[PDB]
Formats: structure tokens, C-alpha cells, sequence
């Protein structure tokens, strides 16, 4: 069912690897990179426009946000996208999280969310915000708790949306945005 | 570099499995299905909307268009998308292929035929078979500059599907399918001499 796949995907643990010891694109014909830190290696899938940023060879000063998928790829644990430029300097910013709840009228309450990367993947935003919602707003706690959306709003009013009724598309996991320009996060939940 | 990867990728052999002996989705949490025919197994990734067509369990009356990627997945040869419902009966259709050359003005065109064997066909197959025709008949990826242009699959209702030749077909599109009986014409534009 749609519920089980959401619940058991977003309940998975995540690994934040800041400053990889390395990430390596072996072949121009493959769809991923070998990444490693502290003697732990993984294979990361490049299934969107992110493949264009990592040509054959090595690339340094990079971060990785991992969610270990069910597939074993090239003998390693696998994750899709979540790659980004490592911070140039220390950066930490708390943004407001407006959680509105349509029932039919509505109920809302504010919370905060800690941003720590200058350049951040949609994968990370998506996964961490859903986890926050699973823990605090009963997201995917019952078959009926799956409708709504997460909106990440920028200072120039551009925004990014995550539909809660389905998993973030793999081709969007490698997309990144300027963490320093995230203005606010608006969440709408359409369940009791 | 990009040119090299296009040549390499579209030079790969394809594998057409009509009426799979099996297609099994192991977990609702995974991103693919095990497929097999005539004692040969493979794992096919579901990285687009195609994932919604194969819930946990087994499925039959399916076809698979394979292109083996560099990645080994679950200890098997891996391909992305290319799944479709098998033909309900014998089906064939000859469709025109118009090839022009823009060098911004498209010159004289050469017309050829392309046979459609399936009722429901994946964008992966159309894309891969059509580029292989071009590599063989129009020097596609035969040199550094033979990579610009586009393949356009037009339907009866004027709606169309486009493949940019300067890059590989996006993985999230490989599993999308269209009605093979509704395919009207194939218009190709090559931006090189
Ligand atoms: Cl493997």
C-alpha cells in the first residue's frame, strides 16, 4: 500500500557525512559515485541533473546525506543523490516551521528547524522535515495520516514543494538549494 | 566527457524479453523488480512513475526492454525501466521516420521506415532503437560534433514525446509508456553535417 511504503521509508535512519574523505566517478558510463569517510564506503546514485556535476575522476570538499536503500549496488550500501558542496565556513540558521492543519476549519502551531549547510539537497530537507513531522505531528502514524505538503520558501519567494502522499522523486534527490536563502517552511497536514 | 558516454551507452546491446516468465516486486520499500525469462534473471529499477504499476508481489503478461547498466544491483545485471504490458495479439505497424539537418535552417530530408512490434511500448525502447538506427544510418555519435539534434515521436492527437540527442534519456522517463498503435510519425532533427 502507499501508506506502508511511506512509513517504512521515512522511518529509516539517515547518515550525515560532512567533508567526505573522497567521492569518485569511475566511469563516464556509470550512474553514481563511490563515496567514503572514516573507512566507511558507499555507492551513491546520480539519477537526476546531479550527474552533470560529477564527471569522471575525483571531487573534493563535498558532503553526503545518506538514506540506505534496499538495493545492494556494486557490492555496497546504496543511497540516491544527497550530495552537496561542503560549507566554506561555519553556518547555522534557525527558521520558523509553520504547521497548519486543515480538518473542516484549521489548527496551527509554530516550531523551528536548524539549517547547518550553505548548500543543501532537497533529499535532506525532505527527509528531515518528514521525520520531524512523524515524531511531532503523527505523520504516517496511521493509514489516514498521509495527506498534505511541505513548502520550503526562499527569500526571493521561489519555493519547493514535497507532497506527503508520495516519496520524493529520485531525480529530485540530487537537486540542491542555497541554505543561506531559506526564509521559511510551511507545512499543511490534512488529517486529524 | 559527454560525447564519449553517448557513443558507449548507445553502442550497448539491447535485450528484448517478450512475455516474461516472471516479474516480482520483493518489498514495498525497494526500488525495482526481479525479472526473468528462459532461465536468465535480471533486476530492473523502477525510478519513475512506473514504480506505481508494480506493487509488492508477482505480475505477469509483461515485456521487458533491457539495457544493462554498469552497476551490479542485488548481485544481478541491472537495467532501468523498459517494462510494458505484453501484446494481447500479433501487432505490427510501419511508421515514417523523417530526418532533416539544421546547420538555423533544416535542409533536405531522408525518409525511412520503422516497425512497431508492441501495443504498449516504453520510451526507453523507442529512444534506444531510434538512436541505434541513427548511429548506423546518419553517423550519430560517429564524431565529436555528431551529438546535436532531437528525436520526436508524434501521436495521432498531435501530442508528442521528445528525446534530446545531446544527452542520455533521463532515468525517470525510461519506465514511461505510450500506446504503440497511436504512434503516427517520427520526426528527427540532426544538427550536424
Ligand atoms: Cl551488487
Amino acid at each position: 500500500h502507499n501508506y506502508k511504503s511511506l512509513k517504512y521509508y521515512y522511518s529509516k535512519p539517515s547518515i550525515e557525512l560532512k567533508n567526505l574523505d573522497g567521492l569518485y566517478r569511475q566511469k563516464v558510463t556509470d550512474k553514481g559515485v563511490y563515496v567514503w569517510k572514516d573507512r566507511k564506503d558507499y555507492f551513491v546514485g546520480l539519477l537526476g541533473k546531479d550527474i552533470e556535476k560529477y564527471p569522471q575522476g575525483e571531487h573534493d570538499k563535498q558532503d553526503a546525506f545518506l538514506v540506505i536503500e534496499e538495493e545492494t549496488v556494486n557490492g555496497r550500501q546504496y543511497s540516491i543523490g544527497g550530495l552537496s558542496k561542503t560549507n566554506s565556513k561555519e553556518f547555522s540558521k534557525e527558521v520558523d516551521v509553520k504547521v497548519t492543519r486543515k480538518i473542516d476549519s484549521e489548527k496551527s502551531k509554530d516550531s523551528k528547524f536548524k539549517i547547518t549547510k550553505e548548500e543543501i539537497s532537497l533529499k535532506e530537507l525532505d527527509f528531515k522535515l518528514r521525520k520531524k513531522l512523524m515524531e511531532e505531528e503523527k505523520l504516517y502514524g496511521a493509514v489516514n495520516n498521509r495527506k498534505g505538503k511541505i513548502v520550503v520558501k526562499m527569500e526571493d519567494d521561489k519555493f519547493y514543494t514535497f507532497e506527503l502522499t508520495k516519496k520524493l522523486q529520485p531525480h529530485r534527490m540530487g537537486d540542491t538549494i542555497d541554505g543561506t536563502k531559506i526564509k521559511e517552511i510551511n507545512v499543511e497536514l490534512e488529517y486529524k
